[PDB]
């Protein structure tokens, strides 16, 4: 069964802004998603310090980037703490209602969209480049779920039947037709080196068969 939910009004407004504003520096989406993955890896590492069985679901802590030119998707995979169903419904573990309010006030007081991550809602920068986003996630305390939204006011949550993950989060970006530069190896390397050089977990960029 699929459950369909309405976004809180502030999040729907944030997403409409991101989608319709003219803003050329779109590459920041990848820095923000990597930063979210890094934070999730830090959390499971911290919990494992006093309970090593938390890593029974996978001891490797890393971030993978998987482009797929056939599907026009870019997938960011981490082995971090993951999300329970309640985390997914509550704006993917963020304080997005309050963070959106602070961000929009900041945009009036001389901030630009690249500061989105300072307000805790960096995930939504994915919609600079994606028409649809799928999040697959597995937390130690819950089942594997899939979240999906094409914006437009609603999101869905279902139990995921795909390949098991062990623990972590996969963010699947269904890219807009004019944003395929983010599938190119050389463009992804440029972004990671510019914005994410000092992330403290290994980032592997997968290659494609062609
Ligand atoms: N990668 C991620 N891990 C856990 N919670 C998240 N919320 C948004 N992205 C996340």
């Amino acid at each position: 069964e699929v459950e369909t939910f309405a976004f809180q009004a502030e999040i729907a407004q944030l997403m409409s802004l991101i989608i319709n504003t003219f803003y050329s520096n779109k590459e920041i989406f990848l820095r923000e998603l990597i930063s979210n993955s890094s934070d999730a890896l830090d959390k499971i590492r911290y919990e494992s310090l006093t309970d090593p069985s938390k890593l029974d679901s996978g001891k490797e802590l890393h971030i993978n980037l998987i482009p797929n030119k056939q599907d026009r998707t870019l997938t960011i995979v981490d082995t971090g703490i993951g999300m329970t169903k309640a985390d997914l419904i509550n704006n993917l573990g963020t304080i997005a209602k309050s963070g959106t309010k602070a961000f929009m006030e900041a945009l009036q007081a001389g901030a630009d969209i690249s500061m989105i991550g300072q307000f805790g809602v960096g995930f939504y920068s994915a919609y600079l480049v994606a028409e649809k986003v799928t999040v697959i996630t597995k937390h130690n305390d819950d089942e594997q779920y899939a979240w999906e939204s094409s914006a437009g006011g609603s999101f869905t949550v279902r139990t995921d039947t795909g390949e098991p993950m062990g623990r972590g989060t996969k963010v699947i970006l269904h890219l807009k037709e004019d944003q395929t530069e983010y599938l190119e190896e050389r463009r992804i390397k440029e972004i990671v080196k510019k914005h994410s050089q000092f992330i403290g977990y290994p980032i592997t960029l997968f290659v494609e068969k062609e």
